[PDB]
């Protein structure tokens, strides 16, 4: 059930998988949505120890279960690479400024 905990939001592997597929599809087509143009490159300023190689891209994952479509992105993000491999699930929740912390 609670595979990933982002602040108080609980995500299953299915939730992450569904969000990742949607974000990768848009990346593949070269399209973006929302005021911050997702999905966009994630430079890894936080220095997370990802097991998959870059480049990384961040895409919002919504607590409601809906697939992000341009509205309010919220605090949570799924990070995937060019091979459509999951790098990690991160969040602004519990972090300072525009920084991210990993979901556990
Ligand atoms: N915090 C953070 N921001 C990143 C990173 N990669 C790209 N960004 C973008 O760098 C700027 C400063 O944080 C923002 O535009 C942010 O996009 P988001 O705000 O959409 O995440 C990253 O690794 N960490």
């Amino acid at each position: 059930a609670c595979d990933y905990t982002c602040g108080s939001n609980c995500y299953s592997s299915s939730d992450v998988s569904t969000a990742q597929a949607a974000g990768y599809k848009l990346h593949e087509d070269g399209e973006t949505v929302g005021s911050n143009s997702y999905p966009h490159k994630y430079n890894n300023y936080e220095g997370f120890d990802f097991s998959v190689s870059s480049p990384y891209y961040e895409w919002p994952i919504l607590s409601s279960g809906d697939v992000y479509s341009g509205g309010s992105p919220g605090a949570d993000r799924v990070v995937f690479n060019e091979n459509n491999q999951l790098a990690g699930v991160i969040t602004h929740a519990g972090a300072s400024g525009n920084n991210f912390v990993e979901c556990t």
